[PDB]
């Protein structure tokens, strides 16, 4: 059985090191990650002093 | 990094009240809610003596 | 076996008013209404005097 | 020919009057407003004190 | 109010069996699960010796 | 000229069955059903002592 | 209230034209058709001598 | 870099015609149109005396 | 067994005859073409002296 | 690099069982056939003698 | 009310340098621009010496 | 006449150098290829000792 859990990453250089920010994470606290689907990308602008580029994925995980 | 729970509201009131029936139970047990996005509406009817107003809301917190 | 008849209602108060208009229709015609699934808001302006608010909603009823 | 603006209304009331934020901000500045379709509704709840109500339309008026 | 975990069941039999394996596996962890929603169907076939069928879906339960 | 009504199937043995009791049901109270697509699945758990595969399905007929 | 048929019009000529014969056979059996919405389009050819172009619309009529 | 407008055409001839209508308005008050993507179509039936077809459009143009 | 290739065909009169050229095509090299769906529509206008309309059609055929 | 390719495989048993009567053809041209995703489900009724069901799925396989 | 526009910046090195093009347009003539949501990303290659990766962003700004 | 394929690239790097190892593998085997339109983004995780980033293109060419 997978779970599925819904992340969003940011970072201040690219849409790709966004994904990986919330894939290092799901990885610090889950076992078994085993892949990540894009569902969105957007940019952060006026609450921040440099652009936020943010990728949310669904990161899967194979449970036991 | 976001992560978002996928929860739906009830009211018998209103579609506004059934959101943040969702989000008060949110902030009930998380911390750093940030915002909801309405994915889905609907009404109960049969299953119930008043019609219930439902709002299905991805309630995004910040992870720490 | 359900069946799903597809209903917009109207009010010149709320979108709530709006889907219960449609579900108070089907009511009076159909036995066993169910349940509403709402797929679409909007808001008539030009054709009117007052704004009149519209939510459509699939309204399920249980056949027999 | 029509023409849509995509505008975002906010309400601390209700997603009904977030929209008609929007179209009461479209009516100031346009001729031929005729008629708005929902396309997203959310919250904001971090950012605020109160939570605030989101409703994002595409606002059609007739050209000329 | 209602919440919703994203599973994929898998199974060598059907797709019907594999959406059992994910609501199963929900039934061991949660109390109250009342109805699960078909989102996504898929096949494995080079990573294993028999084809795997894969059901994801949304598993809601109600909370308290 | 075909029309289309929109039916939900049931069955307590699989997804396949229950878009076949959908078609039944069309089939008894119309002439010339051709086709049937499905639109969506899901399984209802908690109102019934065993699990009911439900199959939506948009049941066409041609008209004559 | 409004209510939608979805209806599949035919055509050896055109799309519009598809679009028109389904509306055509609405109009001979409702009173007060509105407005139709097309939701699909495709063309018969294995089945046939002349290609077929068909006009699938949601035709919403105001009920009264 | 370009930019689109959100335009509906209109005819009382066909699909292609309104969309016709839709481009031919944005070559009037824009420089440098490039391509239009139809994001919609429908038919004006009530409101008017001949059907009138509508064909929405995103129309592109390159800034500068 | 069918199989659908995706085709965009061109016609400098109107959406149905793009359509029309896109199916012509795959009927010049394929056997047992029985149908196409249409999945999206576009005007070329930059790059061309006249408009040129686009039909992209996913056109299905029968294997063996 | 994967590939795919849109199949719809038949069965007069289930959904699953056409599902596997497209990847079994995919298998018989193609190598490193590695996974397959549904896409649609129906069920063909007026053209057979039995109701034939169809699972629609891009069959992806790894190049070289 | 916020307001978006609908932009595509182009990049010859990556998409979310192109997502960068397309904001730092939008903030040359509007003020308050808030945050970008990507809705659509492709490259072009026939038209050009170097492939261009194109990112499309809905732009928000703040009106005020 | 345009033909699409559809083609998943990967690279260690990021989501730009995937899509183009889906558009250099098909410009080595494909004549007049003209545009890439982005549709789904995943990362590989378990199954790999690198991340790897996936970026899935329908790379259309102009036929003859
Ligand atoms: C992708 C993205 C989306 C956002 N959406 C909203 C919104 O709907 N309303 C709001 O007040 N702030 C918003 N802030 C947003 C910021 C980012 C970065
Ligand atoms: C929004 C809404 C949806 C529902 N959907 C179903 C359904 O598919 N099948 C069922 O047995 N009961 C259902 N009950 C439903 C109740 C509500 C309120
Ligand atoms: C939601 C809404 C949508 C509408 N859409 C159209 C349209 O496409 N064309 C038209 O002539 N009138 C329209 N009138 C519309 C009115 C409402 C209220
Ligand atoms: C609807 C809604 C959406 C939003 N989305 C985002 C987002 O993606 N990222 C962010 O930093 N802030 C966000 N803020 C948001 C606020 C609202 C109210
Ligand atoms: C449904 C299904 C989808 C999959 N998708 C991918 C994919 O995008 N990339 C990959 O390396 N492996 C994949 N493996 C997949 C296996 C299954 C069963
Ligand atoms: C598919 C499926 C969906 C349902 N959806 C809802 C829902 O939104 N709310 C509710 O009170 N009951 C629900 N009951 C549902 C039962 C089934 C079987
Ligand atoms: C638009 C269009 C779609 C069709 N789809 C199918 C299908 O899925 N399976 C089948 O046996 N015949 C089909 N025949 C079809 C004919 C037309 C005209
Ligand atoms: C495409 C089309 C859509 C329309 N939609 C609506 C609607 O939702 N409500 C309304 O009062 N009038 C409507 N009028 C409509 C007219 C056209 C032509
Ligand atoms: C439908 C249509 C779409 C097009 N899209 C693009 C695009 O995204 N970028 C570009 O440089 N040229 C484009 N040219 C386009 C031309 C047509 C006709
Ligand atoms: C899934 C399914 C879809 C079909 N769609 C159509 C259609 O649009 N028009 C037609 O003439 N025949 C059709 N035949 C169809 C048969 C099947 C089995
Ligand atoms: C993303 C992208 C899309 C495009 N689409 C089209 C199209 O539909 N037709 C055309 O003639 N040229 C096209 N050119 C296109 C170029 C780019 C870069
Ligand atoms: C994008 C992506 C998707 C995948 N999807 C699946 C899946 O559904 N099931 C599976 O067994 N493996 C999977 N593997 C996958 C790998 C990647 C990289
Ligand atoms: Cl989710
Ligand atoms: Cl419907
Ligand atoms: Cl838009
Ligand atoms: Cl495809
Ligand atoms: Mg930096
Ligand atoms: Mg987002
Ligand atoms: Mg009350
Ligand atoms: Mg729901
Ligand atoms: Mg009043
Ligand atoms: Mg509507
Ligand atoms: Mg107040
Ligand atoms: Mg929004
Ligand atoms: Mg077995
Ligand atoms: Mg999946
Ligand atoms: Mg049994
Ligand atoms: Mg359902
Ligand atoms: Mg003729
Ligand atoms: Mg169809
Ligand atoms: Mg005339
Ligand atoms: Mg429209
Ligand atoms: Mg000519
Ligand atoms: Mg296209
Ligand atoms: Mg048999
Ligand atoms: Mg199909
Ligand atoms: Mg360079
Ligand atoms: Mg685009
Ligand atoms: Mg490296
Ligand atoms: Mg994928
Ligand atoms: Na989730
Ligand atoms: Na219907
Ligand atoms: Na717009
Ligand atoms: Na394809």
């Amino acid at each position: 059985v997978f779970k599925k859990v819904l992340l969003t990453g940011t970072s201040e250089e690219s849409f790709t090191a966004a994904a990986d920010d919330a894939i290092d994470r799901a990885e610090d606290t889950l076992d078994n990650v085993v892949w990540a689907e894009v569902v969105d990308q957007g940019v952060e602008i006026g609450a921040v002093e440099e652009r936020t580029y943010q990728t949310e994925v669904q990161v899967a995980f194979e449970l036991d």
